[PDB]
């Protein structure tokens, strides 16, 4: 009777009305490190306005400092060494790059850029293998090929930008591993909520994490995808914490709020508002998860429990 | 000892330096007309400040009359309908399409763009078989597929513009026929002299005409190529007339002066400055080339003749 659980709402949606057109410039070059860069060391801050939340409440700090998370938005080389170099200050173990990006990218002399569809989602409903080796077929069709690369400006289409003849290309694996980074890639649809496949490799992942390990997430503007991520990695690693206090923790370091809250959309973005709703609902439901299944170990995976235990809107 | 010769400065530039990176959009398709639309019956206007004209000058209209020539800017199809429906009221003949621009153009969904490298020049340096040959591939291969059709902007570079899964292609001598138009292609590269490969397609062209046959000259904005090949025509069909007249005469009706004239232009069109210059000369060129062989009937090609009679700098 049920055609798309909740959770899973994307896959309505039609991939050939959203295929990628241009190559987007994903960060300008201009700072010395990546927008919204945040560690889970770092100083809570008051909450955004919009969120509508108690601004003298004072989450658990519990596990905080051993958490070794960080998040960041889309950056270049140079950008990622100084992230790295900085992250290298606060640990000794090995940092993974923790690339949340369902979207082709790559660099291109040096230029990060991104293959963009509409709303970007030039590669909604592929699997990560068929993503991942159109952005490896793309990538290598640009080298000393003539190409246009551009910002989004004026209701998310091309603005200026620049022409060039492309010398060099490489993968985001190959600019991590320079800057002395393990990768590893999740590929996770824009502006959605993560699929039960990508928390099932993430889950995976996780588990095979020396305990020293520090995660750096990373997706194109470190909000929506970095965040989800960050708090899935809060709950499993520190489950004797509040779901509350995870999401405004989360929150104030720098991130999204995943919690209930007023959304008011403009009218041209209102396609949104039911993609905030899912995933308010399955934050919830992934807390859950770890609440249940965290005793015997993960047995189950969260693909499984959660067709067993569906989300309701 | 000489490596290009006056009229061939443009041979000295470097084809893959300026390839093709966006479809350009050549018409909004918001008037019913192109832009710069006139034809050898209109009357004279007073000519453009920017050349230093006399003003007071009455040019003779001696032919005119019977010229029936006409320019303009690219065009949508609806556009071309209204331009042939208004030149089939001054001539029983048959109406020629006469499309000068090297650049790969065609429609999409009806929609007039055109693949634009820099500087126009996505087709420098190709045959006119090479280029008809690129048009081709690129207007097929764009059915069914998501393009991007934008409005050069700022420093000429895509701004907004639209995204498109394009459902029909046609080219451009479809689109004529369709409106009820002989079509004839010259392969003519944006900013500079025709070549004289060019030229001698178009003498030959013109040496086949019935004595009645209309011709509609067009490029991209009507102004450049456009007024080079009414002048051409003026002088082959009224050798008579005075160069002076001529140039003034086409200018007036709404053209380009085509004479000498205070060059002006910004520090990034300086590279534009040789090209008006080397026009100024091969327009002169060519009316000598008129005067010395309208007697022995134009057996002589413009070609050949220029190679024993180069214009000098
Ligand atoms: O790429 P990430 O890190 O997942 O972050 C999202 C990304 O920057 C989207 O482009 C953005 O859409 P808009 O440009 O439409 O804001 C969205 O904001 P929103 O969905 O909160 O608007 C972000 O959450
Ligand atoms: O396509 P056509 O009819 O040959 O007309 C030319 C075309 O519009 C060029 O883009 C334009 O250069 P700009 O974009 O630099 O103006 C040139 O003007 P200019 O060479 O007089 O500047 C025109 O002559
Ligand atoms: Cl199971």
């Amino acid at each position: 009777t049920v055609t798309e659980p909740v959770g899973s709402y994307a896959r309505a949606e039609r991939p050939q009305d959203f295929e990628g057109f241009v190559w987007r410039l994903d960060n300008d070059g201009k700072e010395a490190l990546p927008r919204n860069f945040r560690t889970s060391a770092d100083a809570l801050r008051a909450p955004e306005k919009k969120f509508h939340l108690d601004a003298a409440y004072v989450p658990s700090r519990e596990g905080m400092d051993a958490l070794h998370i960080s998040g960041s938005s889309a950056f270049t080389p140079a950008q990622l060494k100084n992230v790295a170099a900085k992250l290298r200050e606060k640990t000794a173990g090995p940092i993974y790059d923790v690339d949340l990006r369902q979207e082709s990218h790559g660099y291109l002399d040096g230029i990060p850029v991104s293959w963009y569809g509409e709303r970007d989602w030039a590669n909604l409903g592929k699997s990560q293998h068929e993503a991942l080796a159109d952005e490896r077929h793309r990538l290598h069709a640009a080298l000393h090929k003539t190409v246009y690369i551009a910002p989004l400006g004026k209701h998310k289409l091309p603005e200026g930008g620049e022409v060039r003849r492309v010398q060099k290309v490489q993968t985001e694996q190959e600019v991590a591993e320079a800057a002395g980074m393990r990768y590893f890639r999740i590929a996770a649809t824009d502006h959605v909520w993560p699929t039960p496949e990508n928390i099932d490799r993430f889950l995976a992942f996780y588990r095979t994490l020396p305990q020293d390990a520090w995660l750096h997430f990373h997706s194109e503007a470190g909000v929506g995808r970095t965040t989800a991520f960050m708090v899935m990695t809060d709950m499993l690693k520190n489950p004797s914490v509040s779901l509350k206090d995870i999401l405004y923790r989360q929150h104030e370091i720098g991130g999204f709020y995943y919690g209930e809250f007023p959304i008011k959309t403009k009218d041209k973005d209102s396609w949104k508002t039911k993609y905030y709703r899912e995933k308010i609902v399955m934050i919830e439901q992934f807390y859950r998860y770890v609440q249940e299944n965290r005793a015997d170990g993960y047995q189950t995976p969260w693909s499984v429990w959660l067709k067993s235990h569906p989300a309701k809107a």
